[PDB]
């Protein structure tokens, strides 16, 4: 029957059925729908690496692939700011791009705009204790701006197994960037 769509175990009903069952096939419908990862920069955005400051200098823009949903990062260096969008929905996938926007704009030199209010009428990014989620908090929290959440926005690849059968990598082709497909070490 295959898998039901739940975020945080896809990857590894996929991965075990890979290991045990024999047949790749749950891992690359993964990849197909949900697992690109990496980061696509554009080509004629170019970045000069400052190492007095130890950080790049020069337009950016990064667009964070995650399979059927895509991420946009677009970095104005002029004004010191930054507009994500994205059409990830799901808990730890938005964690994992949160995570890798994060550091892509430590190594730019700006850290996200975290505003507390207690509550916003329109949909934007929160944070709570169990993650990241979008929609209208009525809870005092942590609101992330510069965040938009564009719905309009919405195969051969070849795997490399490590840790016995823990941790999946995949890419497009043999030249492809080299990106964690998926891991069993989930919670």
């Amino acid at each position: 029957v295959g898998v039901p769509p739940i975020d945080p175990e896809i990857q590894c009903a996929a991965l075990m059925i890979a290991d045990i069952k024999g047949d790749y096939s749950v891992l690359q419908l993964q990849a197909n729908r949900r697992a690109y990862s990496g980061k696509q920069y554009d080509a004629y955005c170019v970045q000069t690496y400052n190492e007095v400051t130890k950080l790049y200098e020069g337009d950016l823009r990064v667009t964070f692939n995650f399979g059927l949903d895509c991420a946009r990062l677009e970095i104005f260096w002029d004004k010191k700011a930054y507009i994500l969008e994205t059409s990830i929905t799901q808990k730890h996938v938005l964690k994992i791009m949160m995570d890798e926007v994060s550091k892509e704009l430590i190594k730019c030199g700006m850290r996200f705009n975290t505003e507390q209010v207690q509550g916003v009428r329109h949909m934007v990014l929160f944070k709570t204790e169990s993650g990241f989620e979008w929609g209208k908090p009525n809870i005092p929290c942590i609101v992330y701006k510069n965040c938009v959440l564009r719905t309009s926005l919405r195969h051969k690849f070849m795997i490399t197994i490590k840790d016995d059968g823990l941790r999946a990598i995949a890419q497009h082709d043999e030249d492809s960037p080299r990106f964690l497909l998926a891991h069993a070490f989930h919670t």
